């Protein structure tokens, strides 16, 4: 599939998605109109590890890059493992401008060696 990514605007409330790639639409099964303006946490669900969610929270707060692997769900409820790479993007004035999150679908590291 084409690269799956979203870009969020941390200068707006709760870091909404302002761009979703065609690959993200394909991976998640959502349409662009179901995505724009919401927070990326919508892909989470019952099996998502909250310890991993906390790590993401801290990285966003600290404006630090992180990679985690966590369970996400398609629109039709199919579970997938998401190796999510989150990167802050700063402008030439040194100011945070965006986050980008790139999703790779797969259980890259076996679950027994995550937990
Ligand atoms: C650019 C960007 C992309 C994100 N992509 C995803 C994603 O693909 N899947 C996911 O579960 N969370 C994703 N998140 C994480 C959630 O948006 C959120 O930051 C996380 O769940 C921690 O915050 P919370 O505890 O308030 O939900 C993304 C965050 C950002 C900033
Ligand atoms: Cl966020
Ligand atoms: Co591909
Ligand atoms: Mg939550």
């Amino acid at each position: 599939m084409e690269k799956s990514f979203v870009i969020t605007d941390p200068r707006l409330p709760d870091n909404p998605i302002i761009f979703a790639s065609d690959g993200f639409l394909e991976l998640t099964e959502y349409s662009r109109e179901e995505i724009l303006g919401r927070n990326g946490r919508f892909l989470q669900g019952p099996e998502t590890d909250q310890a991993t969610v906390q790590k993401i929270r801290d990285a966003i707060r600290d404006q630090r890059e992180i990679t985690v692997q966590l369970i996400n769900y398609t629109k039709s409820g199919k579970k997938f493992w998401n190796l999510l790479h989150l990167q802050p993007m700063r402008d030439q004035k040194g100011e945070l401008q965006y986050f980008i999150g790139v999703q790779l679908d797969g259980e890259f590291i076996p679950n027994p060696l995550l937990g």
